[PDB]
């Protein structure tokens, strides 16, 4: 028998959280550390580190830190998980304690559109009574070559991971028609069809769709603060129509739409602010 350590990361006892609240500047991941046949008695130091995955172990890349000092006690006592024992024997003897890792919202985000979940992973370390320096409420500090006698530096860890989830917004596209007059038409008025390509350069999508007059699409799962072109096909509603096409955008809510050629439109969709936008085009017709 070896001291070994393992940890359950939670947030408000979830796996996830919402990273694009406005309301939240920081977050703070509980630390759950499970001391695996350590000594009643002994006093111990423990430290946490909080990676996003991909670059997790890597120093310098830490998200939070926190490290302290632990004496041992029965009282700790918990009982073990199935996978604790079958890791370390039926028998183990597991004591828990917590440590608290606190992330800027905006060190997750660097105040810049999220376009999906962060994956986040706990890494922790157990020290030996006697082999570290001193401990500072963030690391440890070995003597000399020292090493924690046990690790759970384990990047695919799901009792470890936490996931910083985005929220999304929409753009609905509403068509509308004005001016039309049968005696230049190509086709019957109800039947004519107004084709757009809505694209959103965060999210990187191109939705390519076409409304009859009246009718609606939504694009969905839009990155907060994205920006969002919506492009018609002017030509082809002008053959339809037998006239010319002036192409109005607005959109409910105060939300501004900006429209610098016929037929384009640029409109923001969240801030980094209205989150389900809903622009109408009306083709204004006229001789």
């Amino acid at each position: 028998k070896k001291p070994g350590v393992g940890t359950y990361a939670t947030v408000d006892k979830l796996k996830a959280f919402d990273v694009t609240d406005g309301k939240k500047d920081a977050f703070t991941i509980k630390d759950t550390v499970r001391l695996y046949n350590v000594e009643e008695g002994k006093t111990y130091a423990i430290a946490g580190q909080l990676y996003e995955q991909s670059v997790a172990g890597d120093e310098g890349s830490a998200l939070a830190k926190a490290a302290t000092t632990v004496k041992v006690t029965a009282s700790m006592a918990k009982p073990a998980t199935e996978v604790e024992k079958t890791k370390y024997g039926e028998d183990v003897k597991v004591y828990e304690t917590e440590m608290d890792l606190t992330v800027k919202r905006e060190d997750l985000t660097k105040n810049q559109v999220v376009k999906d979940d962060i994956a986040l992973v706990v890494y922790e370390q157990l020290w030996a009574e006697g082999t570290y320096e001193k401990v500072n409420d963030t690391e440890v500090t070995p003597k000399g070559k020292s090493e924690p006698v046990a690790k759970h530096n384990d990047p695919q860890s799901s009792s470890q991971s936490i996931t910083a989830e985005p929220q999304f917004g929409s753009l609905k596209l509403t068509k509308t028609v004005t001016g039309w007059e049968d005696a230049f038409a190509k086709v019957a008025r109800p039947e004519a069809s107004y084709k757009f390509t809505v694209k959103c350069v965060q999210k990187g999508s191109v939705d390519e769709f076409t409304l009859k007059e009246g009718e609606e699409k939504t694009v969905e799962g839009i990155p907060l603060g994205d920006t969002c072109t919506i492009s018609e096909d002017v030509q082809g509603a002008v053959n339809q129509a037998g006239l010319k096409d002036t192409v109005k955008f607005t959109a409910v809510n105060g939300v501004t739409v900006d429209s610098q050629v016929n037929g384009e439109a640029v409109v923001k969709i969240g801030g980094t602010t209205v989150a389900n936008v809903e622009v109408t085009a009306e083709n204004s017709f006229s001789y």
